[PDB]
């Protein structure tokens, strides 16, 4: 059975995780794990309560690891237990993936050094200090690393993973079973397509968070420099 | 505060719910409820454990009600307590919505009689016996009823609801904050675009479920005829 693991942490953006989870859980011969320091409740940034299924120590060797994003990324970037677990699993995983600001956690773990990667548009300037080559594309692959942008990036890249782990017909069947054919009613999902006034509002709303994450990123980079 | 409620039931397809939940929970002055017979754990069809936040009796009057789909829809179609709750809330709600096979629950509750509606492609033949005018479109509106197809239909229609409850700039801001710009790597999300061989596989995999739901639908229609 293919072993797929998601890191589940306080203040996660739950859709970053629950989207790819439902897609990948639809495949045959897959086991999906929700990983934290111990099994039990973990609260997402919206207040939704999820349940971790396994601890770091008990998690099996993973074929796929996925790091979601969210408000809670700042704490994770300085959590030595979580970063060590990610490094251990990434060493043998076939795929190391992230959604949105989850790539900043991969960066803090040292896994983006010299690698092409993306992250959420408002935090993209934090990739270079973590050693990455920043790329402004929705899905960026570099070897076995796959970083994606957008709250539903993991739905789309989960179909890619399905095709590579199984075959294209299997990925197509899952897409059809889920009737997955999105059609957003607005075209404001990128700073390059949204109205300038909307970009301004979104930027100011993110400013305090970006400021705090600049400080965290510099401490995380100092640890990588040692 | 706008009151938004999702029905959370055993064997729900969790993404049908968790997608619109994360979008709508991002709006100001909204309270989101996960409703079942009592607060506590509810297991989705994938094994993911969610937590209902309120009972039927304690739920406030809702401005928006959303019925997700999933395997568990068959039991709900013959659950008189759940159907009565849905009817009560739909009477005063500004919007009555569903995702995927959730529209079959609205049908069992009598809320599709004479109304245009859609549902999951493999179960679409069950709409007419529940009194609906079946429509093969991804989002179908009829008055204050909005039925959508696809595991992520609620993400897209949540942006529509945001624009109507607030304004277009608010919907655009949420889309940008979430960097929501999907781009599926395959084009098999409809029986009209998927390869015929994939459609066949998906149809045979759904056949036992469709057979059981034909039986349930006929009993539900008999109750509406009384």
């Amino acid at each position: 059975a293919v072993q797929i693991g998601f890191l589940l942490f306080p203040e996660v953006q739950q859709l970053d995780l629950t989207g790819p989870h439902d897609v990948l859980a639809s495949l045959p011969d897959v086991q999906v794990h929700l990983i934290w320091k111990e099994p039990g409740p973990v609260v997402a940034s919206s207040g939704l309560v999820l349940q971790a299924t396994t601890s770091f120590a008990d998690c099996p060797p993973l074929d796929v690891i996925c790091i979601p994003g969210g408000t809670g990324v700042g704490a994770l970037m300085e959590d030595p237990q979580a970063l060590a677990f990610i490094r251990q699993q990434a060493a043998r995983a076939r795929y190391v993936t992230s959604v949105c600001t989850g790539s900043l956690v991969l960066g803090a773990a040292g896994l983006l050094q010299g690698k092409r990667a993306t992250t959420h548009w408002a935090y993209h300037e934090l990739l270079a200090p973590l050693g990455a080559i920043p790329v402004h594309e929705r899905v960026v692959r570099d070897g076995n690393l796959l970083t994606g942008t957008g709250i539903t990036a993991g739905i789309d890249f989960a179909l890619t993973l399905a095709a590579e782990l199984f075959d294209a017909a299997t990925a197509q069947r899952v897409q059809l079973q889920l009737e997955y054919a999105p059609a957003p009613p607005f075209n404001a999902g990128s700073p390059d397509t949204a109205p300038a006034s909307v970009v301004q509002q979104a930027r100011q709303r993110a400013a305090d968070s970006l400021h705090k994450r600049r400080e965290i990123t510099l401490r995380a980079a100092a640890r990588l420099a040692a």
